[PDB]
């Protein structure tokens, strides 16, 4: 394929927060369905339960609201109602240590769910290997 397929450790057993060493921000998909990142532990949209599709393939679901991480076609993320294409990552280890999430539908083009040092998230042609906004640490709830 496109990429390389070294893979984390860790299941998928249990929900996890997606901490974004970047900045130091959770991955939060909101009731209306925006994705960002906050710091507040405490937040109720920033716990993820991640799922194998296939080996190395995930869907990530806030267990708070059920939507779907997805990134569309201009490489934004968005939460989505229903599993489509836009919502499977390619789940990969990165650096021997942590996790990236490439977009399936772009994998050939290296889009990544990342957030950048303020809490915003990157559009996928704006991130690339090689960025701390990409590297995440699944976390316990």
């Amino acid at each position: 394929h496109h990429h390389h397929f070294n893979l984390p450790p860790g299941n998928y057993k249990k929900p996890k927060l997606l901490y974004c060493s970047n900045g130091g921000h959770f991955l939060r998909i909101a009731p209306d369905g925006t994705v960002d990142g906050t710091r507040d532990r405490s937040d109720q949209h920033i716990q993820l339960q991640l799922s194998a599709e296939s080996v190395g393939e995930v869907y990530i679901k806030s267990t708070e609201t059920g939507q779907y991480l997805a990134m569309d076609t201009d490489g934004l993320l968005y939460g989505s109602q229903t599993p489509n294409e836009e919502c499977l990552f390619l789940e990969r280890l990165e650096e021997n240590h942590y996790n990236t999430y490439i977009s399936k539908k772009h994998a050939e083009k290296n889009w990544f769910v990342g957030l950048k040092k303020n809490g915003s998230c990157k559009r996928g042609p704006r991130t690339h290997y090689g960025q701390k906004a990409i590297l995440f640490l699944p976390l316990p709830v």
